C-alpha cells in the first residue's frame, strides 16, 4: 500500500537550496534572494486564491494566532465542534477564552449549523468550523449565522487543504483560515502551519504575532546581503512562531503536486462511495452540492452495528486491517469527541484561567450524541491509501462486502 | 570573515537519514529505528550532564513550557532581568503571570543578585536568570536567594550552550533549563528549542506539555513498524510543540562539534580580553571565578564615551564595521532594555490579561540604569567572528586602538 509521507529528488533539491543560501530562518539576514518562507507563502496564496498567507509552526499555533489577531481573549466564548482534534478547543483556551462545543451533522461529521444558534451568548465572539476528514462544514449557513450575530469565522482546514466550496478554497471563506502541515496531512513538512486571510490589517497583525512584533520590510528588492528582512512594527505583541526555511522549502516542493494528488484521492474516494453505498448497512458521507473539489485527508464511511453483528468500529477495523494487511495508522475509527478525549484535560494546568479550565466533571459531563456515536460506528481510511490503484482499493470493497455477507 | 550558520556533508547526511526513515515528525509512527528527536535528546543530555532533555520548537516556547511545568499562572510574578531578548519576559505573560524586571550587573550584564530580594513579593514564584552574551549569571547567589524564598529557578540559556559554572553546564543548575536553537545561536537548526531538567516528574510534564498531553511509550524496543511512539498520559494539558525530525537531525549534526567550536570561540575571546583591556577607556566583561568554560554567543566589551569623543555605540560600531568590512549582524550594540524595546508591547493584545499587560506608560516608565546604559556604550561581536584566525581578530584590536589614539 502507498505509504506517507512521500518525497522525491525535488524535495532534496529544495533542501539543498536552503543550504546554498545559508539562510535557515526568516529572522536570519537576506543572503541575496527571496526566502523560502515568502516563496511558499506566495505560492500557497495563489493556490488558495487568497490575498494573504503567513506560514507558521503548526496548525495548533495557526489557530491560536488567528484568535489573537481577531482580538479574542478573557471573557470571550468561541463555538467549536465536539468532533475534531483537541487543538481546535485548546487553541481557544490558550488565548484565555472558553471553547463552547456544538454537535456535528450525522452525515458529514461537521458542525451542525442548526445547533449553533442555541449555543450563542453575549460572550460569543467567533465560530471555528472544521472541515473534518473528507467533508466541508456548511459555510453558507455558518456565514449567515455569523453575519447575523456579528461573529468572526475561523476555518480549521488542517484536514482539507484545497477543498472548494462554491468556487472558494477552504480557508478563504472565513475571516482567517488555519492549516496544519503535520506529517499525516496532505501537505506536510513533518511539522508546520499556515494562516491565510483576505484582510490587509489582519495580515499585518498575523505577521507580528508570529515574528515577535515584526513585519516584512517595505521592499525586499532594496535589501542588500546582510540586511534584515524583518523590521519592527509593534502594533501588536507577538512571539516567535516562525517556520524554519528547511520546512518552507519542503512545503514549496510538496505544494507543486498537491492539486494533482488531491485529484487522485478524490477520484478513488468517489469510486469507493459508489461501491460501498451498494452494501446494505453501509452509509457513505453526504457531499454538499456546493463542494466541487473535496480534499480527502481521511475517507470515512459509516456502518449499522445492527446489520454488522454488533461489531464496534475498533473490531470492524481490526478485521479489515487483517484482511488487507494495512497499519493502524491507515485504517482506524474516528477520534473520541473532544470533551471525552483523555488528551483534553484543561483543569490540570494552572496556566489556564480557573474560569475557563473549569473542572473534570464540567467537560466530561457534556453530551453530544452524534459526535459520540462517530468513533463507534465509522471507519477512517488515511488519504495515502486513496493514492493506490483502483484494483487495490477494490480489495477494501471486497473485504467490507465479505464481512457483510457474514451477517446477512 | 567566518559566516553563520555553518554546515557540511555530515549535515546533509543527517537530513538524508530522515528521508530514508520516512518519519518526519515524532508524532509519526515508528519506522524501525529511534527517532532523531530522541537521539538528539540523549546526546544533548550527555553533553549537559543533565538527566532529562526534551527538544521543542523554539527558545521562547521552551521558556513558556518550563513555566507551565512549574505550575506558574494567573496571580504569579516571575523575576527577570531588564537586559535580555524580549522573549524572557513575554514567555511569562504567555502563561498569565507578571514579569518583574530587575537591573543587571555593570560588569557582566546579567541579573544583579543584590537587587532581586527587593523585587520579591508574596506573588513571586520564580526567577529567570539569563546567561547573557558571553557571561553567566551568578548561580551561587541566585540559588541561595531562591532557596531562602522558596522560588523556582529557570535558566535562560539561549546564549550560553555549554557554559560551565562550578562544573555544571548551564541549564542543569536551575530547576529547568531552556535553550534556543534559532539561526544566530551557537547550536542551531534555523529554528528550534531545548528544555532540560534533573527532575523525573518535570520530565514527564514537559513531554506532555509539548506533545498534546502525551509521553513516550514504555519501551521503544517493543515497538513494531507502524506503532505510535507517543502514547496518552493526560496528567497535564499540552499542545503541539514538537520539533520536526529534520531539525532534530541538523541539531544532532551540529552538536558533534559544538564543544570544539566553543573552545575556539573562547580561546579567541580571551585573546581579545587581554588585548582590548590594555586600551585606556575600554573595559572587558568580568569573568566569575566559578566559570571554567564560557560559551560566547556574543563577545562584549564596553567603552567610556568620555574617552572616546562622546561617540555612542551605534557610531562606534559603524566606524569598526567600515574599517573591518563586517556586517551589522556581526558587530552591533546590545539590545535596548526589554521595558524600552518597541517589540515589547503587551498592552496591545487582548489575549493577555488586563491585570498583567497593564499599560504603555507602566512598562515604558520603568527605570533600570545599568541595562539602559548598555546599548549606548557596549559593542557586541557575534560568535562567528570568534572562529576567525587570531591574525584576523588582531585587525579588530588595531581598529579599536586606532580609534582610541584619535581621541587621546
Ligand atoms: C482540525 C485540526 N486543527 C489543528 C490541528 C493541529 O495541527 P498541528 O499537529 O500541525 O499543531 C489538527 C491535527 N494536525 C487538526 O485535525
Ligand atoms: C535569552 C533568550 N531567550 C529566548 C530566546 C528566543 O529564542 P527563540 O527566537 O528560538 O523563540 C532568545 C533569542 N533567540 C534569547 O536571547
Amino acid at each position: 500500500w502507498p505509504e506517507w509521507p512521500q518525497h522525491s529528488d525535488r524535495t532534496r533539491r529544495k533542501i539543498e537550496e536552503v543550504f546554498q543560501s545559508n539562510r535557515w530562518a526568516i529572522s536570519g539576514y537576506w543572503t541575496g534572494e527571496e526566502s523560502m518562507e515568502r516563496k511558499f507563502a506566495k505560492a500557497f496564496a495563489d493556490f488558495n486564491g487568497v490575498p494573504y498567507c503567513v506560514p507558521t509552526t503548526s496548525g495548533s499555533t495557526a489557530l491560536m494566532l488567528a484568535l489573537e489577531a481577531l482580538g479574542i481573549g478573557e471573557g470571550d466564548e468561541v463555538i467549536v465542534p465536539s468532533l475534531t482534534w483537541i487543538a481546535t478547543a485548546t487553541a481557544v483556551l490558550n488565548v484565555n477564552a472558553l471553547p463552547v462545543f456544538v454537535d456535528v451533522e450525522a452525515d458529514t461529521y461537521c458542525i451542525d449549523p442548526q445547533l449553533i444558534k442555541s449555543a450563542i451568548t453575549d460572550k460569543t465572539k467567533a465560530i471555528i468550523p472544521v472541515h473534518l476528514f473528507g467533508s466541508m462544514a456548511n459555510m453558507d449557513e455558518i456565514n449567515e449565522i455569523a453575519q447575523e450575530h456579528n461573529l468572526f469565522v475561523i476555518e480549521d482546514c488542517a484536514q482539507s487543504h484545497g477543498s472548494v466550496w462554491n468556487n472558494q478554497r477552504a480557508g478563504t471563506i472565513g475571516d482567517i483560515g488555519a492549516f496544519s502541515c503535520q506529517q499525516g496531512k496532505v501537505l506536510t513538512a513533518g511539522e508546520g502551519g499556515i494562516i491565510v486571510t483576505k484582510n490587509p490589517r489582519l495580515f499585518e497583525l498575523i505577521q507580528q504575532l508570529r515574528a515577535d512584533s515584526r513585519v516584512y520590510c517595505d521592499d525586499s528588492s532594496e535589501l542588500m546581503h546582510g540586511d534584515m528582512q524583518l523590521v519592527k512594527k509593534g502594533d501588536i505583541q507577538g512571539s516567535n512562531y516562525c517556520l524554519s526555511e528547511f520546512q518552507s522549502a519542503i512545503l514549496l516542493d510538496q505544494l507543486q503536486e498537491l492539486d494533482d494528488k488531491n485529484a487522485i484521492r478524490e477520484k478513488n474516494a468517489m469510486f469507493l462511495n459508489d461501491a460501498l453505498s451498494k452494501i446494505d448497512g453501509i452509509k457513505v458521507m453526504k457531499r454538499p452540492p456546493q463542494v466541487s473539489r473535496q480534499t480527502y485527508y481521511g475517507y470515512v464511511f459509516r456502518f449499522d452495528p445492527v446489520k454488522f453483528g454488533g461489531l464496534n468500529a475498533d473490531q470492524f477495523c481490526e478485521i479489515l486491517r487483517e484482511k488487507l494487511n494495512m497499519g493502524t495508522f491507515y485504517l482506524h475509527p474516528p477520534y473520541l469527541p473532544v470533551h471525552k478525549n483523555p488528551l483534553f484535560c484543561p483543569w490540570t494546568k494552572n496556566r489556564y484561567l480557573k474560569s475557563v479550565r473549569k473542572t473534570e466533571a464540567y467537560w466530561r459531563g457534556l453530551h453530544y450524541p452524534v459526535s459520540e456515536r462517530a468513533s463507534g460506528q465509522s471507519i477512517v481510511i488515511h488519504h495515502a491509501i486513496l493514492l493506490a490503484e483502483p484494483s487495490h482499493l477494490s480489495l477494501l470493497v471486497d473485504a467490507v462486502a465479505e464481512l457483510a455477507r457474514k451477517f446477512c
